[PDB]
């Protein structure tokens, strides 16, 4: 005889916003138009009006609904506008009810598309912060019991309004910046992190390419690649900084110590460590750093060992779970050892022998600018900053950041990546993926009193000094004016 089913009222999805309250990923209402096919098949003449109106065709419309004759339950099409909505309900053909629904809408689209991600058919969170906070976003549907033609039990709680560490003016600005940087090197691909070195916030993340979220017909996977959190790589240089914080906690190293590199090759055993550059004898510390002298690094290392370097580049978070429940988030390697023989212990040094995330390596310059305190990164608006983890003593980070500062501003530097109007500090490198090459820059700035640190990867741009640095540059200037952030020189 007669039936009683439940129907389940689907939930608002919580509004996404950037740090400022800018609206990133928005549920408008929609409505799908499903059918009785039982009661359909009482109204046939009705069926190619129907059918036009569907954008379907009209004879593979009628195959359909007949041979799903049977079934008293039937879609006919998901998610219309409200209003062509109405376009069908205009006809009240027989059968024909209609459910009211919630799509997502991207106001920021190819901007941010990674960082907020994208919901799938059913509302529900495919990629970004919208799978990573889905049950926070995603409400809890209620319920209805329906009569089955031949009250709601509880009603829908809707989800809850997320706002997000990125800050949509710097967004723009790094999306920007890296789009025109591949464009003049004619590269592949690269991601951009921004860092807030006191709060663990990430301020911008931009990778290329992007797609527009709110378009996905022609989606291709390369275009969705997060790589700021998935992509691994060797860091190079850009983790020498983080063996010399060893060497000056270990008692033995003085930033005015020198190091003879001559003749820019070192042998070991078997091995030959090569320096890219063999113009120099006598190096100081900060030397070492400027010519990215292997040689330099590794004979530092064989005098502190392994052990020191390797417990630096843990605490930093270097090969290490970032804790941001992303979905296809890589961690890398930091690889460990009981004897670090001489090959093993320079190649960590000099930054081969691990792999980082562009992220990762952004976090770890965070520590190493916020006077070598280690915040936990955040995707998230941060109100309440959490307790940091000392991890180089402030008097050594302090140290490092000054060598960083003349790395950028000494005579053989790397002058592309001065930030006009302030101090800026960091680091080129040559990491690999065969083995593929990418162009880094990873630094802070204000270099005295730091406030945002910055990572650039650039996928073979068809040098870091000479590729990345730039960009570091012009999107440095930006971030720190659109914060605020006085001039230190």
């Amino acid at each position: 005889a007669r039936s009683v089913r439940h129907i389940a009222i689907p939930a608002h999805r919580g509004l996404i916003t950037d740090r400022n309250g800018e609206p990133l990923a928005v549920s408008t209402p929609v409505t799908t138009l499903w059918a009785n096919p039982k009661e359909l098949m009482t109204a046939k003449e009705r069926w190619p009006q129907l059918a036009a109106a569907l954008g379907q065709d009209t004879k593979l419309f009628a195959d359909r609904i007949e041979q799903n004759a049977e079934r008293e339950f039937i879609y006919l099409v998901r998610g219309l506008t409200p209003e062509q909505g109405e376009g069908v309900i205009a006809l009240k053909v027989p059968g024909v009810y209609s459910i009211e629904e919630f799509r997502r809408f991207y106001p920021a689209g190819e901007v941010v598309a990674h960082a907020v991600g994208f919901t799938d058919v059913d509302d529900r969170g495919r990629e970004g912060i919208e799978l990573a906070f889905d049950e926070w976003l995603a409400g809890v549907p209620g319920k209805r019991q329906v009569l089955k033609d031949r009250q709601v039990t509880k009603n829908a709680k809707p989800g809850k309004t997320l706002a997000l560490s990125i800050d949509l003016r710097l967004q723009y600005l790094a999306h920007r910046e890296l789009r025109n940087a591949l464009l003049e090197n004619g590269a592949k691909a690269g991601s951009l992190v921004i860092m807030d070195v006191k709060t663990g916030e990430i301020l911008a993340m931009t990778n290329q390419p992007t797609y527009n979220p709110n378009n996905r017909r022609n989606l291709q996977p390369a275009a969705m690649r997060n790589r700021a959190m998935i992509d691994v790589f060797e860091p190079g240089s850009t983790v020498k900084p983080f063996s010399m914080s060893a060497a000056l906690a270990s008692g033995r190293w003085k930033p005015s110590d020198i190091v003879d590199v001559y003749p820019g090759t070192l042998q070991i055993g078997r091995y030959t460590i090569r320096d890219v550059s063999r113009n120099s004898r006598q190096l100081d510390l900060t030397g070492i750093l400027i010519k990215s002298s292997n040689v330099g690094i590794s004979k530092i290392a064989f005098d502190i060992g392994a052990e020191s370097i390797y417990s630096v580049m843990q605490q930093v978070g270097l090969g290490q779970d970032t804790g941001l429940g992303f979905p296809g988030e890589r961690v890398g390697n930091l690889p460990n050892h009981r004897k670090w023989p001489k090959a093993e212990t320079a190649t960590l040094a000099y930054g081969y022998g691990l792999s980082v995330t562009a992220i990762q390596l952004a976090h770890a310059y965070a520590a190493l600018a916020n006077d070598g305190k280690s915040v936990p990164l955040s995707m998230t608006r941060v109100d309440r900053v959490p307790d940091g983890v000392q991890v180089i003593s402030p008097e050594v980070a302090s140290t490092v950041q000054g060598m960083l500062q003349q790395v950028v501003e000494a005579q053989g530097g790397v002058f592309r990546a001065q930030v006009p109007g302030y101090h800026a500090a960091g680091k080129s490198g040559t990491a690999r993926k065969e083995n593929a090459y990418r162009s880094l820059f990873a630094g802070f700035a204000p270099a005295t009193d730091p406030r945002i640190a910055m990572v650039v990867v650039i996928d073979e741009p068809s040098f870091g000094g000479l590729v990345s640095a730039p960009v570091f540059s012009k999107v440095m200037a930006g971030a720190l004016r659109l914060m605020n952030v006085p001039p230190d020189n």
